[PDB]
Parts: structure tokens; sequence; C-alpha cells
């Protein structure tokens, strides 16, 4: 019953592979729905064609800024921002999908895929999914990152949608 969405990842335009995510709509329905809808593009905007603009190996990959491509943009399907839905789920290890934000109740479209346990984020970022298939592809993406987060090649979501 929880939805599954996929990203097909490209590196400098060359296909890398597919990552799929389970979205925890049972626990965080509003947050899950935002990500789902941005992944299908059904509202007229979304993730297709957008980049990962900050990848720090041993920490996380961050994406979802489809308006400014650098961490300063994005918007949700509910408006510019929306509230922190709950903090039921924790950052338990690699593969966790969590919302980026700029303070309390400022969730937009940006998210990060953890590649480490990041327990210091618990109660401050809303966890709403996990990698289901293709964690190996996330690990491959991580190799293009750097300590300061700049990527050495352009990592894009070449296609995305619901499975």
């Amino acid at each position: 019953v929880n939805p599954t969405v996929f990203f097909d990842i490209a590196v400098d335009g060359e296909p890398l592979g597919r990552v799929s995510f389970e979205l925890f709509a049972d626990k965080v329905p509003k947050t899950a729905e935002n990500f789902r809808a941005l992944s299908t593009g059904e509202k007229g905007f979304g993730y297709k064609g957008s980049c990962f603009h900050r990848i720090i190996p041993g920490f996380m990959c961050q994406g979802g800024d489809f308006t400014r491509h650098n961490g300063t943009g994005g918007k949700s399907i509910y408006g510019e921002k929306f509230e922190d839905e709950n903090f039921i789920l924790k950052h338990t290890g690699p593969g966790i999908l969590s919302m980026a934000n700029a303070g309390p109740n400022t969730n937009g479209s940006q998210f990060f895929i953890c590649t480490a346990k990041t327990e210091w984020l618990d109660g401050k970022h809303v966890v709403f999914g996990k990698v289901k298939e293709g964690m190996n592809i996330v690990e491959a993406m991580e190799r293009f990152g750097s300590r300061n987060g700049k990527t050495s090649k352009k990592i894009t979501i070449a296609d995305c949608g619901q499975l």
C-alpha cells in the first residue's frame, strides 16, 4: 500500500542506474504525498531533470532544488513551505530519505538520502522514506561528491515516476 517511486540517475548525461524508494505514507502521509507528486510531475512541476547539488561522502546526497539548482530554491505541492508533519521515524542508517529544511516548518521540495547514520538530525528533519532498490547506485553517486559537497560531475534525475 505504501507507494514506490523511482529515480533514473545520470552522470554528465550518461545513464548510471535506478534507485527506488518506499515512501512511508502510513506514518507521514502529507510529506510522502509531496515527494510522490513531485516525482510523477502530475501537478505540473517536479524533480525530473533536476540535479543533486550537494554530495558529501560518508554523510548524504542532497537534491530536490528544481528551481535554482543550488540549494536555495524548490517548492512543495502545498505552497512555498509546509510544516514538520511528525518526527515518528528516525535517521537509523544508510538509505533513509529525509526532508531538508531551513528551520522549523520550512519543508519544500529538497530532501537528502543518508549514506550514514545521522542521529543528530532526529527530531529536526522529517524522515519519510527509504531506499528499496539500488542502494548500490546511491553508493556510486557518492563517489562524485567531495568534502565540501561540490560534485565532480553533474548528477541528474534523468527520469522519475511511480512504480
